């Protein structure tokens, strides 16, 4: 049974403290095959966000209860919220950097988050308050706008830099801010290096004044085979160069529930053996193998 998807789909969105946004947020998920949403500035009156302290402006909203997922208490708080998507090591950060406030506390606490998680997968989704080309802002939102909105932008920048971030924001895409004063680019989606994210895109779903950011995380440069029945269905698959073919047939028993003993992969005219691996039978990235029951 479970899933048809090959991997983690996610969402990020600020929520502008509205209950009709945050109470959208499980349709909106439901429509889009959305795995996590990483919101900010939630409605925290719901049942439905792993959340932290009082008043909380950061969560994670879990869509399907039964994936694991650790809220990490010691690297968590009303603003920054750190996940733990098991059982190897993808983590998740929502962080709000409130536009009151300085940018500076908000990024020594990232700081402490990456010290700890160094060398583990992470994914950061940010209202970060500031503006930069990186992201797609335009010279008129970070240019000529005082020094505050300089020395975020600085601040910003410098940070992502020092710890070797990845901004994963793609040119030719809707703002992620639309007020009456204009639209802007301040919603930011980061990653360590070697996470690979894919079909980022920005869309018109949420009603709140941001918006709904969507995007694909993996599980590993890791690839990606396609696995054909004769029925015309394609199970798409994350996997390693050096998996083995009963490890492949796991991962369509449970990704279809078929018994791995009655299971019968071909690639390059030649019926796959147990015992060996994806590299020995010249499998590579957009390969695609036949799967037959037998």
């Amino acid at each position: 049974h479970m899933d048809i998807r090959p991997r983690l789909r996610i969402g990020q969105i600020n929520l502008g403290g509205a209950e009709d946004a945050t109470r959208e947020l499980p349709s909106i998920a439901r429509d889009l095959g959305l795995d996590i949403v990483l919101v900010q500035a939630q409605y925290s009156m719901v049942g439905f966000l792993a959340q932290c302290g009082a008043h909380p402006k950061a969560g994670v909203y879990i869509r399907n209860r039964v994936l694991p997922c650790c809220v990490l208490h010691h690297l968590s708080s009303t603003h920054i919220t750190v996940v733990h998507i098991g059982g190897w090591d993808l983590y998740m950060v929502s962080a709000y950097f409130q536009y009151s406030d300085p940018i500076d506390p908000y990024l020594h606490r990232l700081g402490n988050i990456l010290d700890r998680l160094r060398g583990a997968r992470v994914v950061i989704c940010a209202d970060t308050n500031a503006h930069s080309p990186l992201w797609h802002s335009l010279p008129r939102h970070y240019v000529g706008r005082g020094q505050e909105v300089a020395d975020r932008r600085a601040k910003m920048e410098d940070f992502i830099g020092a710890r070797r971030l990845v901004v994963h924001n793609a040119d030719g895409h809707l703002p992620t801010f639309s007020t009456a004063n204009g639209e802007s680019y301040v919603d930011v989606t980061l990653s360590t290096r070697g996470v690979r994210v894919s079909e980022w895109r920005v869309t018109n779903e949420s009603s709140s004044d941001h918006r709904l950011i969507v995007f694909g995380v993996g599980g590993g440069g890791s690839m990606q085979i396609f696995v054909k029945t004769l029925t015309g269905k394609t199970i798409t698959l994350e996997v390693e160069p050096s998996d083995t073919i009963e490890n492949v047939k796991a991962k369509i028993q449970d990704k279809e529930g078929i018994p791995p003993d009655q299971q019968r992969l071909i690639f390059a005219g030649k019926q796959l053996e147990d015992g060996r691996t994806l590299s020995d039978y010249n499998i590579q990235k957009e390969s695609t193998l036949h799967l037959v029951l037998r």
